[PDB]
């Protein structure tokens, strides 16, 4: 049948939809079942992940492709943000296939680059039955509700499932259960995959002269800022594996779940809240925003230490974020000016990728964008207008609070008079909570906010903290972008492959692997110190947060390569990953000012 | 300034609007799906203010003064329930900013009292935001409306009034701490008392005094006759305070119906306690999370004399009698009684209807009901409220005109997608046909989705992911009677709720009590036991084999040769009215009659 029509429904009556586009006939592609994401229409992964949603109320990660469900160890409990352990079973296993469990393929044969999943329906003494979308296309008969059945072999308690395809791989089933036993251990990528390898273009003198396109408005605000300038040499550039991009990728998307879990954790419990020396006045704000614009984050960006050791991340950028002009334009350019190939920029699909978060915000149809008056935060106001832009929404860039204003009554309302109630902000929510705390000792029953000013004098949380207005990141994104989340996140996921042993106090542990000192609610590499396990200090940094409480991580050094330590960024949207960049110092603590090096992506 | 105009803000940026209507369903102020209250009464600016600053809610309220007698503030992101003390104007607890102030009905607030939120404290004064006093918009940046002085004698605060006819009744705050405070009011025995009466018989129930021309009204009678109960001429009167007692109870037993659902969705080993199938487990849960705000109406049954207000149990799920108390009652009213009292379920059919129209149904509601005249007026009684609400219907009567197309796809009679349902059927009938498959070990709920003969059963519509029906599945929890243990559990000793044990405690013994199904209804399989230990009374029914609850005996009160039983109305979590229910028994059942009543100040 056509694209999208109903051929049937596998138990518990979900549908089961024909996945034939042909070229004879891109945000409609989505598919949701209310604010929960099901996957791409009508592929094998939205079918796998609906199926479970609708009947279990549960969903797994983001996956490129269907093959790496493989891999995922846990699902997610919608209803309540739960975490719950997913077990693997290699075909041919003692743990028979249950009815409800997810078969996976390994990409390969008939399912050549993809992999594939289906559900199993029902199982026999010599068959199963499952469902699955992209393999049948045609309406099936009248109730039934499974698309194939597979022949299974059981000798001496094992069992073996075999396709219909005759080139295909069965990877084998999964179970959500607590339950180890004949379970396989979460693969684990080989070191040597993930190594950062420097590579040199060749010097033609391509980035001799104007080389970036001054022509392009958002090119010359960077240039304004900048100078035609990305890294010290524009030659050089850095590599990694497919396979590292894609344990990236993994990361990204199981850690984005894992601090949105702790950021549940936070809020559900006043002694966890208290470690964020967040205004006390704002609590109820902050569940409230969770509550309701828990779908609603736009963009964040992950900081990562990756080499032959593995994968760990520093942080999670999620409140304000920036490097998206660098990896995703300037980068570009700077390929498209000197790179000849074959690999590629992760951050290329950047700009689009957050024109979808965008449509599929909640946004109001015009939104301010505020920014500081920085001509560095130009280029990165005016690349998310762009974004907001493509997405087909309005904008008008505030550079500072100067232009903003009050009617008599005390509605907030730009230069031109203009109504602000839906704003995408560059300022860190922190800023706007010292204004709270500069006044600290008033007995105010309110967040502080301001109606109404003589000299009509307008303060950052005077539009931010407004209850009608409508502000991207929201307040909630302030937990996860906090440092104290560090410490819950090692004690909900301890020992995990990707985090680092954080703390409050320097522990016993942390005693003997040297650690990084780190503000809260800092930012930009300042008031860090490394100390190793010697105890010396082997860096410290300035910056204005001397005064903030600290957290204590693990130490773990950043790799150094071709004279510069490299740290590996990815950025979110939406939740899901959205590319990867690399920042290079001479020295172990990233900052504000650090390059942004060339990264090409090598199959 | 005319209605609805912007006058400036409270702290925190709470709008304070005007208020003059001088200058129906638009006057519902909501923020989400949160009601805040009428547009723009002072009860309304409280509400909200409390809402957006503080995330919190009380329950609703006939007028303001009333607030003063709530002991409770629901936290709206995780339904949770937080302890609100009351002290008295003249307190040595002093009114801090945030505070609830109330005014009792009199002077400048002559029926509905008044509150205000206080703002910000001083030496000799507090400041007050609020909405139905000031009407002109305010000095700009200004975010107080009034300001009060404040006298404080030897620890003892004190508030004055701007105006001199008006009676301040105090402050409230969020807070475990009880020094200082009130305790909860508790109504007289004496205005609790159901007292009856007589109509002068000049024959006005002779013949057909039901309009028989009234469709709703014939199906009545095509079920009933032209009949309510034995005798038409007599009936019972409750008073002013005993109405007001019974919302205020309402109100409040709905909001702990729901914080116990919450808790038992939230634990696995309360939710077990319901024999609930486990393959609808993840479904209850989706649906309390996604239909919080969506049922439509339910039922109390209480037991209501000087000894107090006691809750039997609350037909969240399939609740029935509103036609009776609702419409039939009116008629009776209209032509029987001549005195001052009213019907307090006189506006039930248009509550109903307000509640469908903000309920989130889709456009054309296909009603489902069995093949039962007694249901034929409830179905057709609740279509009246849709379609004044402005919704398409269909009665479907049994199963057979349903039928799949050959995808699947529900479809009714005349071929048309069946996908919004509102259902008489209780969601127990559709447990049952998954529990009498249970061998299997589907993988989910076994609905069809196609059958040779094309034969769909009620399970295969109502379990079907893509219909919306309405009362949601969530419902069942506050419905079966093993929440009543959890409520006594969570709210030990309340006023208004019996002890309620799964085994036959110590407690309950010395008490005597009431064995009933979990998932019973109608007075069905009910056994009242002394406590002489002796059988009071047994009923027979289909549910027998079920898990039993053991509740403490409170027998309803006998008045004019009959036992006779409160019942309130929910309609979108709120009071919607009230009717009685008379046996000559101790067990109200499906046949006791609906007795008339009259509320009188
Ligand atoms: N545990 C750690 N071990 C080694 N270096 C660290 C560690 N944590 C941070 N760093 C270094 O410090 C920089 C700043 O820490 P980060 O967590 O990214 O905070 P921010 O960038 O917000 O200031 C990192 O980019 C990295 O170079
Ligand atoms: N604890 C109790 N003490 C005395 N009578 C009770 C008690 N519980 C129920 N009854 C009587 O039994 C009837 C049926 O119980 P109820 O809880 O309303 O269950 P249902 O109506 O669902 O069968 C009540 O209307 C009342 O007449
Ligand atoms: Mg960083
Ligand atoms: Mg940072
Ligand atoms: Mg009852
Ligand atoms: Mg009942």
């Amino acid at each position: 049948a056509p694209f999208g029509t109903l051929l049937g429904y596998a138990p518990g009556g979900v549908a089961i939809y024909s996945s034939d586009y042909s070229s004879l006939d891109d945000a409609v592609f989505r598919s949701y079942i209310d604010d929960e994401y099901m996957g791409h229409k009508w592929q094998c992964v939205e079918f796998a992940r609906r199926f479970l949603f609708l009947n279990y109320g549960v969903v797994f990660t983001d996956v490129g492709m269907a093959w790496e469900i493989f891999s995922l160890r846990f699902l997610r409990e919608v209803v309540n943000d739960n975490i719950l352990p997913l077990q693997a079973f290699p075909n041919g296993s003692p743990r028979a296939p249950v009815a409800g469990a997810l078969l996976i393929w390994d990409k390969g044969g008939e399912f050549k680059d993809t992999g594939h999943v289906a559900i199993i329906t029902q199982l026999h003494g010599n068959k199963v039955r499952i469902a699955e979308q992209n393999v049948i296309h045609s309406p099936l008969p009248q109730g039934q509700q499974w698309t194939r059945e597979l022949e299974m072999v059981v000798e001496n308690g094992c069992y073996t499932l075999k396709d219909t395809f005759d080139d295909t791989t069965i990877l084998g089933w999964m179970i959500q259960t607590e339950d180890t036993e004949y379970s396989l251990p979460q693969p684990e990528i080989a070191g040597e995959l993930l190594k950062i390898s420097g590579a040199r273009l060749e010097n033609k003198g391509q980035f001799d002269g104007k080389w970036l396109d001054e022509k392009d408005p958002l090119q010359n605000a960077y240039v304004q800022a900048n100078g035609q300038v990305i890294n010290q040499d524009p030659y050089h550039y850095y590599t990694i594996t497919e396979s590292a991009e894609q344990e990236l990728i993994k990361a990204t998307n199981e850690l984005h779940l894992m601090y949105l879990h702790a950021t549940d954790k936070v809020l559900k419990d006043d002694n966890l809240l208290a470690l964020f020396d967040i205004p006390k006045i704002l609590w109820p704000r902050l569940r409230l925003s969770w509550q309701r614009r828990r779908h609603h984050m736009i963009t964040g960006r992950m900081d990562f230490c990756m080499d032959e050791r593995g994968l760990k991340v520093y942080e999670y950028n999620a409140d304000s974020a920036s490097c998206h002009t660098e990896a995703g334009l300037i980068l570009e350019r700077w390929a498209e000016q000197g790179y000849k190939g074959n690999g590629f920029n992760p951050a290329e699909g950047l700009i689009n990728e957050l024109a979808g978060a965008w449509k599929h915000s909640r946004a109001r149809p015009f939104v301010h964008i505020m920014q500081d008056k920085d001509i560095e935060e130009n280029y990165h106001a005016q690349f998310m207008e762009q974004a907001l832009h493509q997405a087909g929404f309005e904008t008008r860039i505030l550079r500072g609070l100067d232009e903003l204003g009050w009617d008599a009554a005390g509605q907030l309302i730009d230069g031109e008079g203009r109504l602000v109630n839906c704003v995408w902000k560059t300022w860190a929510w922190e800023t706007a909570f010292d204004q709270i705390r500069e006044v600290s000792d008033r007995e105010f029953a309110a967040v502080p906010i301001r109606t109404g000013h003589p000299q009509n004098e307008v303060r950052l949380i005077d539009v931010l903290l407004r209850p009608e207005v409508l502000v991207f990141e929201p307040l909630w994104t302030v937990i996860p972008g906090n440092k104290a989340i560090l410490p819950i996140l090692w004690s909900l996921f301890p020992h995990h492959r990707y985090l680092l042993d954080t703390d409050f106090t320097v522990n016993d542990e942390l005693v003997k692997t040297g650690y990084a000192v780190k503000p809260i609610a800092g930012r930009c590499g300042s008031n860090i110190d490394l100390v190793s396990h010697h105890e010396e200090v082997l860096d410290k940094t300035s910056g204005k947060f001397a005064e903030q409480k600290n957290i204590y991580q693990q130490l773990w050094c950043l790799p150094k390569v071709d004279g510069k330590y490299i740290q590996v960024c990815t950025f979110t949207v939406g939740g899901n990953y959205g590319g990867t960049c690399l920042r290079g110092d001479e020295s172990l603590v990233i900052k504000k000012e650090s390059d942004i090096e060339p990264l090409i992506v090598v199959k």
